[PDB]
């Protein structure tokens, strides 16, 4: 393919002539993104140029991790890959990676901000998050920082999870993070992401942020006002003695009845929130359990809530040299097989 160069976000992008009319639509994890027109299929796409993908061992492994993850993700509510390209003619020239997915014009903050959402619409939005989570969780992938700005939404409210499974080694909002993550507790499971869904769903229903804490301690106090003081068993999870002593010394608070917090909400929504917003991560509902909850009865379809193929994450434990990660990434670029344009069939 013939490539062309265009300065976007103050830097030169080099892309195949197939992709036209690039215009910036914001930053993503470790890269910046442009919307484009795919002249091969007439579809609108989003193209992410990774920033400094091989500058250090941290960047190089992050680049491999992201390409491996995105090549594996094949679910209608999870960002996946239509294409991956590099202007490099060989590994020796290889220093830039571009990832291509379907264009999603908005994030969840664009949906709720200026819109009084109906309950049926909230159901659809949360249903899609949970369907995507069941899939990624089934591959032993956790998001860990799920929030409205990590949920891409298109013009018809179709939603995809992105920026999951990233980070190993800019000020982000922590309002949606699971307490065990925000506070660095010693163990956690996939249901960290279900806490985040609870926080998102609460805000879609009320129009107000659930736990808008000014710092870690203020946020914890807001959380405890809703869910009540935890038992000594929860302290088991917290390494820092100072943190445990602080929590233990707080004046005891009762759990609130969520029916008195989400006044006027669908009682089924309140019940689901009660099951998601639990401090005990072993008591928190899973994504697959939540999809069966009566709140989603008009959307639930077991035939269309798939799990993922096994995902080999053995590379995560390995320390390799920059050029090894780079060569592995080049291999993944070259071996990528674009999916069919139409991968779906009418149901039954
Ligand atoms: N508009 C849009 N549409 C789809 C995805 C993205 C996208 C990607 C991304 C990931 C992989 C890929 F291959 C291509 C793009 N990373 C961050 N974003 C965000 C850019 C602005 N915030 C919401 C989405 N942006
Ligand atoms: N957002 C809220 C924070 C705190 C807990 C609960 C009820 C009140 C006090 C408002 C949610
Ligand atoms: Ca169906
Ligand atoms: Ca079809
Ligand atoms: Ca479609
Ligand atoms: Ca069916």
């Amino acid at each position: 393919p013939t490539f062309y160069r265009q300065e976007l976000n103050k830097t030169i992008w080099e892309v195949p002539e197939r992709y036209q009319n690039l215009s910036p639509v914001g930053s993503g994890a470790y890269g910046s993104v442009c919307a484009a027109f795919d002249t091969k299929t007439g579809h609108r796409v989003a193209v992410k140029k990774l920033s400094r993908p091989f500058q250090s061992i941290i960047h190089a492994k992050r680049t491999y991790r992201e390409l491996r993850l995105l090549k594996h993700m094949k679910h209608e509510n999870v960002i996946g890959l239509l294409d991956v390209f590099t202007p490099a003619r060989s590994l020796e020239e290889f220093n830039d990676v571009y990832l291509v997915t379907h264009l999603m014009g908005a994030d969840l903050n664009n949906i709720v901000k200026c819109q009084k959402l109906t309950d049926d619409h909230v159901q659809f939005l949360i249903y899609q998050i949970l369907r995507g989570l069941k899939y990624i969780h089934s591959a032993d992938i956790i998001h860990r920082d799920l929030k409205p700005s990590n949920l891409a939404v298109n013009e018809d409210s179709e939603l995809k999870i992105l920026d999951f499974g990233l980070a190993r080694h800019y000020v982000a909002t922590r309002w949606y993070r699971a307490p065990e993550i925000m506070l660095n507790w010693m163990h956690y499971n996939q249901t960290v992401d279900i806490w985040s869904v609870g926080c998102i769903m609460a805000e879609l229903l009320t129009g107000r942020t659930l736990f808008p804490g000014t710092d870690h301690i203020d946020q914890l106090k807001l959380i405890l006002r809703l869910v009540g003081t935890p038992g000594a068993e929860l302290l088991k999870k917290i390494s820092s003695e100072s943190a445990r002593n602080y929590i233990q010394s707080l004046a005891q608070m009762p759990k609130m009845n969520f029916a008195n917090v989400f006044i006027g909400a669908n009682p089924l929504a309140v019940d689901l929130l009660e099951k998601m917003l639990v401090l005990d991560s072993d008591k928190r509902i899973t994504a697959a359990q939540a999809l069966a909850h009566a709140y989603f009865a008009q959307y639930h379809d077991p035939d269309d809530e798939p799990v993922a193929d096994p995902y080999d994450q053995s590379f995560e434990s390995r320390d390799l040299l920059i050029d090894e990660w780079k060569s592995l990434t080049y291999d993944e670029v070259i071996s990528f097989v674009p999916p069919p344009l139409d991968q779906e069939e009418m149901e039954s």
